[PDB]
């Protein structure tokens, strides 16, 4: 699908894509290879869909947090720069793009949210979130507002949610999710109260907050370094500072490393490597991008040394040190989707803060909890013996879901033995290659039909049936990847339905004898 002898690059529409196009022209100059830069809407959702069919761009730019998902699905080339090139970037930027011990992208720049304030309206910006309501009352008397920022993307509200204890995944334990704890609830409650008391509007998005700030209508916004060009042009007299504290604690922004990955399906891998190493990640390449939209604190030591002198970069790094680097683990995409929904529903009053963060916690935990139940059932079906290891967190849910599946799953395998044996004998499975192709059939058959617990038990029960065969033919090491792919089919295709059902609690209640 992907054409040979050219480079197609995807980058987000808030970055310096005209700058990047100029590095493209310089590459074409030396090589005769044309470089096309695109900025499609929702490119971070579209990349996995298209790349999975061997389509999409040669090079994808995004914050590192999505790249583990892409690498797990096999959508990225491993990159292998020599030590001399690795030595040119900060080791912590390389750590952001390492997944399962392998480098999966080139790091470009460190991005952290700051408080941006209009110095002609607000000579001393507020140190605390708690003083913002009074400050808004003062500014409303003068025909202005205290603060506007994008309430549609949870990236911008996260720093307040994290301040008093909210977290995605502890230190990374995927079993320990801190989305519906007291600290998260306190942060999101303060946000909702701001909206209730008319200090902010639930509909405010990127464009509205940017237009209000850049015209001098609002004293403050929250945004990253990419936003500074547009403010420069507007001749607002602005500062960039430390985010306000909440309950005496720093705001903790999720820090991104803008990263460039190479599509596994690209026939132009050596061209992409040459472009990124020898054109983009140079003093002149990054300057060309930075002068279009600021990158933040760049990975390339030589150029960071020049930029570090900027007090706006010093404030970006101060917010970065108080926050933490995003995980790159594959459930980051599921975490963001759940938290986005929670913020928008709490802000709009469609749900309470309690309902909203309960559902977000269920959504963030869904893959792990589903794998635990499905993996345990396939293994105990295969061997005749239950797993002794503790169930961990929500162990009650897992144990009861497993006990339910033992009753309802064994019933399906008993009543439909005829068809299950028929299908099994037809597939003639003898190795993990056979199992990988079995996976392909399953996704199609399961997605084709309607959504209910009966069809979900049937998928899992067929999995148990196949697992018993794999043990029988000394292919026991194939059972975990079978559990993984059934889990992936289930939570990818039925996420929203599963969350509406209260995940595996809904399963336990539905079949409660
Ligand atoms: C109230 O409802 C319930 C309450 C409690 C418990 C269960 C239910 C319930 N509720 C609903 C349904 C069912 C049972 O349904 C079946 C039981 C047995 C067989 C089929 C189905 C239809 C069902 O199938 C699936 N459901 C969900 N996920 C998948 S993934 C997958 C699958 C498919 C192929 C693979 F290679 C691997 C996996 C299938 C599947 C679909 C059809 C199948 O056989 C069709 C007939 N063939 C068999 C072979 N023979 C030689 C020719 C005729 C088989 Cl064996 C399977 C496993 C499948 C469905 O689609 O609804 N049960
Ligand atoms: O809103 C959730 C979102 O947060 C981050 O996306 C950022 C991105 O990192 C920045 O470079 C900038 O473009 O704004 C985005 C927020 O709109 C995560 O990187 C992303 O995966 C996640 O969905």
């Amino acid at each position: 699908k992907i054409e040979e002898g050219k480079l197609v690059i995807w980058i987000n529409g808030d970055k310096g894509y005209n700058g990047l196009a100029e590095v493209g022209k310089k590459f074409e100059k030396d090589t005769g290879i044309k470089v096309t830069v695109e900025h499609p809407d929702k490119l971070e959702e579209k990349f996995p869909q298209v790349a999975a069919t061997g389509d999409g761009p040669d090079i994808i730019f995004w914050a590192h947090d999505r790249f583990g998902g892409y690498a797990q699905s096999g959508l990225l080339a491993e990159i292998t720069p020599d030590k001399a090139f690795q030595d040119k970037l900060y080791p912590f930027t390389w750590d952001a793009v390492r997944y399962n011990g392998k480098l999966i992208a080139y790091p470009i720049a460190v991005e952290a949210l700051s408080l941006i304030y209009n110095k002609d309206l607000l000579p001393n910006p507020p140190k605390t979130w708690e003083e913002i309501p009074a400050l808004d009352k003062e500014l409303k008397a003068k025909g202005k507002s205290a603060l506007m920022f994008n309430l549609q993307e949870p990236y911008f509200t996260w720093p307040l949610i994290a301040a008093d204890g909210g977290y995605a995944f502890k230190y990374y334990d995927i079993k320990d999710v801190g989305v519906d704890n007291a600290g998260a609830k306190a942060g999101l409650t303060f946000l909702v109260d701001l909206i209730k008391n008319k200090h902010m509007n639930a509909d405010t998005d990127y464009s509205i907050a940017e237009a209000a700030f850049n015209k001098g209508e609002t004293a403050m916004t929250i945004n990253g370094p990419w936003a500074w060009s547009n403010i420069d042009t507007s001749a607002v007299n602005y500062g960039v500072t430390v985010l306000p504290t909440f309950k005496g604690q720093p705001s903790k922004p999720f820090v991104g490393v803008l990263s460039a990955g190479i599509n596994a399906a690209s026939p132009n891998k050596e061209l992409a490597k040459e472009f990124l190493e020898n054109y983009l990640l140079t003093d002149e390449g990054l300057e060309a991008v930075n002068k279009d939209k600021p990158l933040g604190a760049v990975a390339l030591k030589s150029y960071e040394e020049e930029l570090a002198k900027d007090p706006r970069i010093a404030a970006t790094m101060e917010n970065a040190q108080k926050g933490e680097i995003m995980p790159n683990i594959p459930q980051m995409s599921a975490f963001w989707y759940a938290v986005r929904t929670a913020v928008i529903n709490a802000a709009s009053g469609r749900q309470t803060v309690d309902e909203a963060l309960k559902d977000a916690q269920t959504g963030s935990e869904l893959y792990r909890q589903s794998l635990e139940i499905i993996s345990r059932y396939l293994r105990e079906q295969a061997t005749g013996a239950a797993d002794t290891a503790p169930m961990g967190a929500s162990g009650a849910t897992s144990r009861k879901a497993l006990e339910t599946l033992r009753r309802v799953g064994d019933g399906v395998q008993r009543n439909h033995e005829t068809a299950f044996q028929g299908m099994l004998r037809k597939l003639d499975i003898k190795n993990e290659d056979d199992v990988k192709s079995l996976s392909r059939v399953m996704i199609h058959v399961f997605s084709d039909g309607v959504t209910n617990w009966g069809r979900i038990v049937t998928l899992i029960s067929f999995g148990a049936f196949v697992a018993k065969h794999l043990k029988t033919i000394n292919q026991e090491s194939c059972i975990e990847p079978l559990a993984e792919s059934i889990t992936d089919v289930l939570v990818r295709t039925k996420r929203d339905w599963l969350v509406k059902q209260r995940g595996w609690d809904g399963f336990v209640e539905f079949f409660h004898v």
